[PDB]
């Protein structure tokens, strides 16, 4: 992936809904009139950048903030930044005083839509975390105290690792706290055991999907939600 | 059992497999036994094509536990399925205002309602909605505003209903319009094929949609789960 070919994804073409012309609908009517300017622009830049295909879209952006204004969030954790375009999303849905923690392997990407950050003039809220995502989850394990605890998490990173991070999370999020697994439907192509045609690297990533939601669904931990937006979000409540 | 409208049967995912794999990977599993039970009687009803499917039952349950919710209006009740979701999904001492012009549709579903523990949240008025939001804006006190309205009852009503809503959902609450893609056909602007009725609602939900993204009392979130729903959030 953007972590570590774009050669090696055979699906990019593909959406999860019945037709391009009804994602367009959606885009145009309800998702670019209310998306901010600056996101606009990371967005344009990014259309353009060689591993677009990572990008969040435009109508799931405007639920993750929607869900994080209804459950009042203010410290949050976001794994897997890219460009920036979910990340400046949280900064702008967060009240003043918000708190981001930002974490991705590659900061060259983040600095791609760092101006439209700073230009949101939200940049304050994000704390970015240059390394793999792993270690810096079991550093904050280790010295996270209870009323520290995240509101909120979401997951877009490696993919083949979201088992690994869901075990770090609900440690992380407070009780009552939301994690959210992005990519979840991977392209419609979970949907059966067997499916033709993928390089190595993007199997392992739709395999890790078939068993994440299955282990999703019967993990006591959490409440789940597995929505047919973007490319599927997993929204999970943590139970206890 | 032949449907007079001609859209019940389309998808807004890409293939009907799509479809049953979330249901049965990520949403039958999660479903209470009541809610199974009240679904399966409806599937077999003359108006199942109205039914909230089960993966957008657990997105509202999501919604109603993460905003905290404790009062809530269901406008558009059917056999219960969504008023069922919402009252497992409110706290012990949470409140429900159920409004449906049919309360013999309600009665198919109220069984399993109370055999699930919740039918005293539930305070259910059988009437068309649109008198009593206008008897409840006369009387509603800044206090007990309510922090969730699920809309779910006569499409070509969607747009009155919000001039309501807008005014009886606290600051920062929530307000949840179902089938705003309606089948996907609102995606262009002529369809053919649908019964009279149908397209009255496909205008009305175009309408609606551009509507509310230009609406500057709430935020928006159009999301294309089940036939499409519509989170508003009011501001002010
Ligand atoms: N092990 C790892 N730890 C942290 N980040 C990783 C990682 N492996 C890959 N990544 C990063 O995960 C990102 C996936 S794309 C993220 C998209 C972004 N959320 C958006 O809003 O568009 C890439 O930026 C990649 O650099
Ligand atoms: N003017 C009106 N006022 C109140 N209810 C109305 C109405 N017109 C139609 N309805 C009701 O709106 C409902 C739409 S179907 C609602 C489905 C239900 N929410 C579910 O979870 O499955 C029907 O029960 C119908 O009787
Ligand atoms: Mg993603
Ligand atoms: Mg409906």
């Amino acid at each position: 992936g953007p972590g570590m070919s774009i050669d090696d994804y055979s699906l990019v073409h593909k959406n999860i809904l019945h037709s391009e012309d009804l994602l367009k609908y959606i885009l145009e009517t309800s998702a670019y009139p209310r998306e901010h300017e600056q996101l606009k622009g990371l967005r344009e830049v990014t259309e353009k950048h060689e591993w677009s295909m990572a990008l969040v879209p435009a109508d799931e952006g405007l639920f993750l903030s929607m869900l994080l204004k209804l459950m009042n969030a203010k410290r949050t954790i976001e794994i897997g930044v890219y460009t920036g375009y979910s990340l400046l999303t949280t900064a702008l849905a967060l009240p003043e005083d918000g708190k981001i923690t930002a974490i991705d392997v590659n900061k060259s990407y983040y600095e791609i839509g760092l101006p439209f950050i700073q230009k949101a003039g939200v940049e304050h809220k994000i704390n970015f975390i240059e390394s793999e995502a792993l270690p810096v989850l079991d550093q904050m394990l280790e010295e996270m105290k209870e009323e520290d605890l995240y509101d909120y998490a979401f997951v877009d990173a490696d993919k083949s690792n979201y088992a690994n991070y869901h075990e770090r999370l609900v440690k992380l999020v407070r009780i009552g706290g939301a994690i959210l697994y992005d990519n979840t439907l991977w392209y419609g192509s979970v949907a059966y055991p067997e499916y033709p045609g993928l390089h190595p690297e993007e199997e392992v990533a739709r395999l890790s999907f078939r068993n994440l939601n299955t282990f999703l669904a019967a993990d006591p931990r959490v409440e789940i939600s597995q929505v047919s937006i973007g490319d599927g979000v997993t929204i999970c409540r943590r139970l206890y």
